[PDB]
């Protein structure tokens, strides 16, 4: 089901919850072998 603030969960919320928490993420995923 869709919410009624979903669509603005997607820019309506801050560009900076997506930079790292994003990324950093993937930190362990694909592991940094380094």
């Amino acid at each position: 089901s869709v919410s009624e603030i979903q669509l603005l969960h997607n820019l309506g919320a801050h560009l900076n919850e997506l930079e790292r928490v994003e990324w950093l993420r993937k930190k362990l995923q694909d592991v940094h072998n380094f």
